[PDB]
Formats: C-alpha cells, sequence, structure tokens
C-alpha cells in the first residue's frame, strides 16, 4: 500500500510536533537531516522561533555510511529531525552523532519507532509514504 | 476532536468511489443532495463521464428535539439507474428522507458515521460518532501564528 | 501555455465573486451549468447561503439534457469560464433575467458574461483543479 | 497588496528554477539561508537529486532606520560551485551580505521584487515593491466564515 502525505497534511503533522517542543527557549537550535528532515525541520523552525538550523547530509555507499556534511556539537539543547523512521539504519548513526539531541520525526514505522524520542504518525511497515516534494499536481484520466 | 478534509484528500476519496461505479453506461445520472453532496457529485460526473446532474434541496431546521424537514427543490423520478450521492451521513436523518423519495436509487456518501453507515449502499471513509468532519468548502488558506 | 488552477486558488477566484454578489438576500437561488460550474456554483452557495442550487446540462451534438424551471428571475447561472462564448449566448436565452457569472473569460466571452474573476487569454488552456490529482513526478534529473 | 503562495505553486515554481539549473553535475551543492530558503533548497535538492546541502543563518534586526545583521552559523568557502537560494529578494539588502560572503556562488530565489532584482543571479516570479508575498509555510488551511 501506498500513503499519500500532501503538504497540507505534512504541515498539520508537523505543528503537532511543534507544540510538543513547547516552550521553544529550551532549544537552541534544529539540525535537519538532508534531504528528508529539510521541510519538516523548517516548518518547526518557523512554529518554534528558532534561527538557528544547521544541518546533517549523510550518503549510503554500498553498508557504508558517508557523512558529507556534519553540524558541529554533540546536540545538546538540539533538536535533530528527519521526516520519517522506517528501520533505524539511519537514525543509529545520527544517535551517536548526537548523543544529547532530542531526535524527533513526523512518520514512524514499528522497527524504527523505538530509535526516535517523539513521533507523529505511526505508518505500517509495509506501506510506503509518498511524500510531498516527491509529488505534483498534473492531469489525471477520467476512469471512464 | 476534529477530522480536517483537504480538496486534495476528498478528490482521492471521490476517485475511489467512482471506481466501484464502473461501468458508467449503468447510470443514467446523478442526483446531487445540495449542498454537500454537489462537489462530490462534480468529481464523480467528470470520473464517470455523465453530463446528467441534478439536484434535490432540503432545508433542515433543527428546533430543540425535534427537525423540521423541507425539500426546496426536487428531482423527478424514483432514481432508477441514478445515483443519490451526499458528502456524509451522521445520524441518518437526511438519508432516510432521500431514500424515500428515491428509494430505487443507488445512495452513496464519501464519509459515514456508525449511526448512518447502514443508510448507504456504500461509501470510503468510516468516521467516529464524536468526531466533527470540516469539509474543504468551509476552508481556506489563511495566515496562522507561531505556535511560540 | 497552459494554465494551472489549484483547487486553493479556484476558491480564493470563488469567495472574490461572492463578494460582488453582495447581498445574499437579492437571490433566489443558483443555477450551475453541468459540469463546469458545479463545484463553483457550489462554493458560491456556501459563501452567499444559499440552499436552491439546481443546474442545466446542455449538450454538444443545442441538445438540453436537463433544464431548471424559469427564466432566471432572481437567479445566477453560473460556468467555470467562457472561452468563445457559444454555450453562454444559449444559457442567455433559456435564462433572460438571469445573471450570468463566471470565474474565468477569455477576450472573445468576456461581453457574454454579466461578471467574471479572471482573465486569461484566448490561447491559454485553463487545466482545472477536477482534471488533476496528486502524483508522483519524477526528478528532473 | 496581499500575494498569496500556496504549496502547490510554490513547487511548481521551485521546479522550474531546477530546469534552469541543469546539469545537476555542475553543482558541489546548495547553501540554504535559514529560514525562508530553506524549504526551496529542500525542492531543488529533490530535483537535482543533491544530497550536499548546507545552511547560513542571518539574524536581521531593525532599529528604525537601521539594521543590525547577526550571523548566527555559516558555510564554508566562497560559495564556488554551490547554489545559494533564499525565498525572496524584498531590498537586497540580506542578498548584499550573502554575496560579500560567497563571491563565487550562484544566488537564486523563487520571488523577486523591483529594488532587489540585480542582486539576485536568476529568479522566478516577478512581484511589485508594493506587494506582499504570503508564504505557505506561514499559512494554514482552517475554518473561514461564510461571506453572508
Ligand atoms: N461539515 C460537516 N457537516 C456535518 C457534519 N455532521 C453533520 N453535518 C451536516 O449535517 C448533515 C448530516 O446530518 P444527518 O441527516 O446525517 O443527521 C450533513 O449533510 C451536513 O450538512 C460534520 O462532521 N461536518
Ligand atoms: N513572508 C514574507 N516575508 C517577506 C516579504 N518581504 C520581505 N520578507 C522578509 O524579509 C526578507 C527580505 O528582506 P530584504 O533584505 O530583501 O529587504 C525576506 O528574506 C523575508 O524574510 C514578503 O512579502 N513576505
Amino acid at each position: 500500500e501506498k500513503y499519500i502525505v500532501t503538504w497540507d497534511m505534512l504541515q498539520i503533522h508537523a505543528r503537532k510536533l511543534a507544540s510538543r517542543l513547547m516552550p521553544s527557549e529550551q532549544w537552541k537550535g534544529i539540525i535537519a537531516v538532508s534531504r528528508g528532515g529539510l521541510v519538516p525541520g523548517a516548518l518547526l523552525a518557523r512554529e518554534l522561533g528558532i534561527r538557528h538550523v544547521d544541518t546533517v547530509a549523510i550518503s549510503s555507499y554500498d553498508r557504508e555510511l558517508k557523512v558529507l556534511k556534519r553540524a558541529e556539537g554533540d546536540g545538546e539543547g538540539f533538536i535533530v529531525i528527519d521526516d520519517l523512521v522506517d528501520t533505524g539504519g539511519t537514525a543509529v548513526a545520527i544517535r551517536e552523532m548526537y548523543p544529547k539531541a532530542h531526535f524527533v520525526t513526523i512518520f514512524a514505522k514499528p522497527a524504527g519507532r523505538p530509535l526516535v524520542d517523539d513521533y507523529v504518525v505511526d505508518i505500517p511497515q509495509d506501506t510506503w509514504i509518498e511524500q510531498p516534494w516527491d509529488m505534483g499536481v498534473v492531469f489525471v484520466p477520467p476512469i471512464s
């Protein structure tokens, strides 16, 4: 099955997570995991009024990890966000990089659920989540 | 507890309901329940290629514990070969009335709460009795202040 | 060359048109032209608080599949757009006393309507929201 | 003058800019300006298939007739082989500072007003100086009371 996520729905979930991150004073910045957490991170930054938004770029070599770009620090007083958590192969690396960081996501599948500190929506392990940035509004033929 | 429904999601449900209503040659037209069934009806008409769309206007003023139903405009026939569609069915008050006017019609809705679930021939999404549904036509994209 | 109209935008135009139809009390009902004017007519009916909504289905074969009764006194005949106006002429005859309005309007059909909201070139194709959907689009790379 | 920008429209504009940036192989990475350039920069990274996305956060502050700038965080290099992006350019003041930080960087934005149009290497939509561009992230879909 394919789970369709629209910009509107994503923004609704992002605001729900943003409320659980109150007060805003308890945070110094947001570390968005490229590229999935870029949009979700931008939404939290706005809702919380956080101007310090850094990123972490990680690539896969095949399974090895290749930290393209790394945000400084140990993650203390920061929020690390990615769009979803499927298994935790990427989250595990993010965890050890920023042990003191508050790792959050929007969607979370059963296998990766225990790796995150907080998430908004539960998605079945066998469901593909189609994010709004991978879609667009185009002509769709009539069924009849 | 509110269930937000955007235009994009409504259209997805409408297209899922249209696929069940195939073929389209078995329908003579569509009767939309004004005003809630107008958009869903317009969507089905497009997907099915049906140009014959009509309406049935029903005014419902609630007085304490009793409803004052009033059919303003009425489509004709027994509903035979037609598709009567509304947006949702809460208690079934409007549904029972419609079913009475068009007994031979295939009554369908996009959403359906438990109370009215047994009163429709087909629907797409299940909704809890205590949950209110915010339709797209009652909403709009506007400025929303930051949480912080 | 195409003109993409998203539901959000179509709704904004419908509201701008609704404010021009104020007061709501000066109307008896709305006659939506099937199928293009169904969604726009539904939006006006929501804003103006009009529960009396009817339809009129013409046909290209001219052919009046179904029609509302009367000359349109106190009613509003609505459609989504007016390209040439060949369909607007037929509506003018069926409902003479009706206030004909549309969302979009091209040069050739502008004089045929009483009011509209957006101006579209004669060469531009208006891709309506009901003919579209949110689907996966491959990366440009 | 209020200019409304929905999520869909922003994505349409972003893809148009992405097509002009081809081939993607000529870029080493994208530097997004917090916070306005974050969403557009994330959209280009998707279309161009670029995983290297960094940022530069500059906090502005106004004191009557003078602006106080503060770099909260900054990317490395002169911006060589990089695409620095922001959502829009109002007076170009913010852009002039970035042009000084990243001289060899390809600076682009989605929208552009007259006062800052010459400061950007490339943009998509032209917006009047007296028009307020309401962005998607600052909006939401909520209940809107009827006109009557
Ligand atoms: N927008 C909206 N209208 C509702 C909802 N529940 C009931 N209604 C209104 O009440 C009618 C259903 O009432 P019923 O006849 O099923 O008791 C609907 O046609 C609709 O006009 C809801 O959750 N959302
Ligand atoms: N949402 C929104 N922000 C604006 C608008 N005009 C200016 N801004 C804010 O001010 C900055 C541009 O200021 P500049 O330095 O170009 O005068 C933008 O990056 C943005 O943060 C507008 O029309 N809409």
